[PDB]
């Protein structure tokens, strides 16, 4: 049967590309304030812009909204490479190209912050999708997805097609462009090919999966399991690159520069510091390999991969001579935190955030980026024995 697909209202609301975020329109207040929102499936705190900062046009200003209720409560979110802190609060809120609703949310009012906002970016404020118990300053802070399944008939479960470009964006043509689809709701079958495989929701904190095999062309890393989910394995949207623990991380860039010896890139390429650049059109896809993620299946002893290209992992940058050179960064890094599946990653595939029964599934995505001799793939099933043992405790 011919797909159809059921969410046009929400078909194409995101805009933006992995190095600087995926965001939304909503409103929040009384009359609405309109601001663009990072999708962020790896926090679970809605913080928007609450006062000037240089790089904001424009921010939530409480005393305007009639709706406003005031917490009288601070949050501190510090983290590695950044800070953001404000003031508790609830008030209206929606999404314009979202379900035709309203509901009263909490809204984090983001007084100071380091490292937080990006030049550019046009998004004001952060949407974190995942659960409670990772919410500031604590897990009594309901979530926004949280209080929207909560106040409305909306189904516990959204999805997400983030569409990489595959060449650098400028404002004005990341302004101008779509980005992709947060279907809030359900699942949109014209943003996906094949089927989609589910792995389960390790635990309901940030959105946990089990990866159980690496493999780069094809040849297994052969590392033991837990090694690739230490300590824990996350689906963030949130994040640029796709992030490996460090041990996973060296043993993969061994194999992919092997995989790649054909050409010698400097160290600061695969530290991901440094761009590399080709003559127009003329990137030797070929001579990097492809990469498979296997994750745990639904069904006991089952798992499925997910494949991804050289189209998704090297990331389009802009040169420093804005030249016709088609240049890119290397956008897999090391992480002290655990693997994380970033937007790069996300970009070959449709993701499905499966609340209701506890599972994220993947298809690949109708918007990913390849070339006429590969594609990203999801493909399955393949048996795979003790793959709990896979999960760090
Ligand atoms: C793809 C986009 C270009 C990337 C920029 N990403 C961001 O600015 C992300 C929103 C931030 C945070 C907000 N963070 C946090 N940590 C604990 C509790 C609440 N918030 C951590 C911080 C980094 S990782 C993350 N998923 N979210």
């Amino acid at each position: 049967p011919g797909r159809r697909g059921s969410f046009v209202e929400m078909v194409d609301n995101l805009r933006g590309k992995s190095g600087q975020g995926y965001y939304v329109e909503m409103t929040v207040g009384s009359p609405p304030q309109t601001l663009n929102i990072l999708v962020d499936t790896g926090s679970s705190n809605f913080a928007v812009g609450a006062a000037p900062h240089p790089f904001l046009h424009r921010y939530y200003q409480r005393q305007l909204s009639s709706t406003y209720r005031d917490l009288r409560k601070g949050v501190y979110v510090p983290y590695t490479q950044g800070k953001w802190e404000g003031e508790l609060g609830t008030d209206l809120v929606s999404i314009p190209h979202g379900p035709n609703v309203t509901v009263r949310a909490n809204i984090a009012a983001i007084t100071e912050s380091d490292k937080f906002f990006i030049n550019g970016s046009n998004w004001e404020g952060i949407l974190g999708l995942a659960y409670a118990e990772i919410a500031r300053p604590d897990d009594s802070l309901e979530p926004f997805f949280d209080s929207l399944v909560k106040q409305t008939h909306v189904p516990n479960l959204f999805s997400l097609q983030l569409c990489g470009a595959g060449f650098p964006l400028n404002q004005s043509e990341v302004l101008a462009s779509v980005g992709g689809s947060m279907i809030i709701g359900g699942i949109d079958h014209s943003l996906y090919t094949g089927s989609l495989w589910y792995t389960p929701i390790r635990r309901e904190w940030y959105y946990e999966v089990i990866i159980v095999r690496v493999e780069i062309n094809g040849q297994d890393l052969k590392m033991d399991c837990k090694e690739y989910n230490y300590d824990k394995s996350i689906v963030d949207s949130g994040t640029t690159n796709l992030r490996l623990p460090k041990k996973v991380f060296e043993a993969a860039v061994k194999s992919i520069k092997a995989a790649s010896s054909t050409e010698k890139f400097p160290d600061g390429f695969w530290l991901g510091e440094q761009l590399v650049c080709w003559q127009a059109g003329t990137t030797p896809w070929n001579i990097f390999p492809v990469i498979s993620l296997y994750l745990m299946g639904e069904v006991t002893n089952q798992s499925f991969r997910i494949t991804i290209l050289p189209q998704q992992y090297l990331r389009p940058v802009e040169d420093v001579a804005t030249s016709q050179d088609d240049c890119y960064k290397f956008a897999i890094s090391q992480s002290s935190t655990g693997t994380v599946m970033g937007a790069v990653i996300m970009e070959g595939f449709y993701v499905v955030f499966d609340r209701a029964r506890k599972r994220i599934g993947f298809a690949v995505s109708a918007c990913h980026v390849h070339d006429e001799f590969r594609t990203a793939a999801v493909e399955g099933p393949f048996v795979t024995l003790d793959m709990e043992d896979c999960g760090y405790n």
